[PDB]
């Protein structure tokens, strides 16, 4: 009579709405067209976000009392080291939830089902090889970088047609990314002007402010001055040569004078976390009172400038010594695709560089699913134990997956799931569901193939997830938010 | 017109499904004549333009998924 | 519709009512039962249906210059 | 009825609430298959702390005004 008071049936009750919670938000979301959502929240936040992206909205908040946020915080990683491309990992996770009722006839400890999840890594395993699908990528490629995964992930988008373009080029934005200093320094903004091409790369990072009207057009063997304190400065100016001032904040009036007339281009108001990245690049400095010029800071030389890009200026910063960070430039004529390269290319980002990095994708449009489904029901017979009989549950878990596929698609889903498992079974890896058929077909000439990883790091986290949640008690969910 | 609408429906079709382009609806005769006779046509371009106008407008609500807004409180 | 005016004209209005029954027939559009986004692969037909109100159709036949009967009415 | 009295049984009723409380949260923790609980409050707390070891979480709260902080103490 405390408060709280929870069955052990409704216990498991608060761990199994969250997953069925979740799973029609992120629903919207997944293929050919999905939808935006609005979340609010105040203090400690002040208003609504909208973010079509599900792995960066449910990462930024832990709303309520429900048990979710660390299923949810893993999913980062899976964003970065691998799957993102459309959201879909979360709702199988919840998938297995349903599951629990047919285990409470099972008179056993459901402690005990959990060592099930000790037979995750073997069953991840297995999972994997099960799919059998790409013999490799050697690394940078020249031809297997793309024309593949990233296309899948615009297929669900409309903008197939001068984005998949778009797609290819953000393979050479990730090849960049692999090798030593980690996940960091990578911006990319979307513009106004049109082209064919739609988009440049560019050797460094972009920026866009302005000094004001007068100033020199251009500079040269630049010199980068950062400043954690808002605005003596002509003294230490002249003997470093300084080139470009860039500062997080407010400007005093009164230095931009001085400025223009010798030559040096400053930016007003410069956002911190372009600021940030900008230090790895250029070697650093020590930001702090006006001391901070000559030693004290290090900067690069290689070319800051404003070019024309079609139409609007914008600033370069280009030619980093270090090699380690760099920015990416949308360009396009203007509708609902051109601003969706917004939607797209940040997702673009993560999906290429795993792409290069793992060596391995298995099949999209569901070709991977139907095959593991099958490989899956002799591996519980083969196991000895409840071991045997959590893992035949799972198994099935991977059906509704085919008919998400094909129910996104306007085809009848009953239909789809038995011409779907005759050709899988058949021993083909490229058969798969072709949406654009409402049938079945060749996916390789589609060019799909999901990146490898994606399957395996979104099967693992749920198992580890699962361990701990028919474990506990308090919890329950309501949504993202 | 004034005239009776379900009357009108059968009649319409009657003379168009038969393969004259000439006959049509006479208001002013309260059934179906002949629109040649009367001397109506109407411009190729206003049925070009039209059609491409109507579809346009019915996308509106297809194109973008969703507009507003969800739970602030 | 201010575009269609100034590139055609007024005609008497009706655009406007062509654009709205299409919406109706959406009750009977969950009766499909599947998907309503590939319901809009229905304006790709569309297209067929945009042919169909061309050259299937009366069109002229007369309009030469002048013309005797058909110059109005 | 609804007001704070204890005599008789009821005296001794404290002492055995606490008591049964406190075990069916701390049963679950102990053996090699033991669990960890998860525990929500919002005034000052910065989110829910999850602790193992029945003793830290013991010592971390003094929720009520039943006698318990004093046994926990020790």
């Amino acid at each position: 009579a405390g408060a709280d008071e929870e069955r052990a049936e409704t216990a498991r009750l608060s761990s199994f709405i969250g997953a069925i919670a979740i799973g029609d938000l992120v629903k919207s979301t997944l293929g050919p067209k999905g939808m935006d959502k609005i979340l609010l929240s105040s203090g400690r936040d002040a208003s609504l976000m909208v973010t079509n992206d599900g792995a960066t909205i449910l990462k930024n908040i832990g709303v309520d009392n429900p048990a979710a946020k660390v299923l949810v915080d893993m999913s980062r990683v899976q964003d970065d080291e691998v799957g993102d491309g459309t959201t879909s990992v979360t709702v199988l996770a919840a998938e297995l939830l349903r599951e629990a009722e047919s285990l409470i006839a099972k008179k056993i400890h459901p402690q005990t089902i959990i060592a099930g999840w000790r037979e995750a890594t073997k069953a991840a395993r297995q999972a994997l090889l099960n799919s059998a699908v790409d013999h490799g990528s050697d690394e940078v490629k020249f031809r297997q970088d793309l024309m593949n995964i990233a296309g899948t992930t615009l297929s669900s988008k409309l903008l197939t047609h001068h984005k998949d373009h778009f797609t290819k080029l953000a393979v050479e934005a990730v090849l960049r990314l692999k090798g030593s200093g980690n996940l960091e320094a990578i911006h990319v903004i979307k513009k106004l002007g049109g082209s064919l091409a739609d988009s440049y790369l560019d050797e460094g990072f972009l920026l866009d402010k302005k000094i004001g009207v007068n100033q020199p057009k251009r500079i040269e063997n630049a010199k980068i001055l950062i400043a954690n304190t808002g605005m003596e400065k002509v003294e230490r100016i002249l003997k470093h040569g300084i080139n470009c001032f860039i500062n997080r904040q407010l400007i005093y009036n009164y230095p931009e004078q001085l400025f223009g007339a010798a030559g040096v281009m400053a930016i007003e108001h410069a956002d911190f976390v372009g600021v940030e990245r900008l230090a790895l690049v250029t070697g650093g400095e020590i930001a702090s009172t006006f001391d901070h010029p000559e030693l004290v800071k290090l900067g690069s030389c290689k070319l800051i400038e404003e070019v024309m890009i079609g139409e609007d200026k914008l600033i370069h910063f280009s030619g980093v010594a270090l090699g380690e960070a760099c920015t990416i430039v949308l360009r396009g004529a203007t509708q609902q695709i051109l601003d969706e390269a917004e939607r797209s290319l940040h997702d673009a980002l993560c999906v290429l560089a795993q792409t290069v990095k793992d060596s391995r994708t298995v099949y999209g449009g569901g070709c991977s699913e139907m095959l593991m489904a099958h490989a899956v029901t002799q591996l519980a017979s083969r196991t000895p134990g409840k071991e045997a009989v959590a893992m035949e549950s799972y198994a099935k878990a991977l059906r509704m997956l085919p008919t998400i596929i094909a129910d996104n698609a306007g085809y009848d889903s009953a239909d789809l799931v038995a011409q779907l498992r005759a050709a899988h079974s058949e021993g083909k890896t490229t058969a798969g569901l072709d949406m654009k058929e409402g049938t079945i077909g060749d996916m390789s000439v589609l060019g799909i193939t999901e990146s490898f990883q994606v399957k395996r790091q979104v099967l693992l986290s749920a198992a580890e997830a699962a361990e701990v949640i028919l474990r506990v008690d308090n919890i329950i969910k309501a949504a993202p938010r």
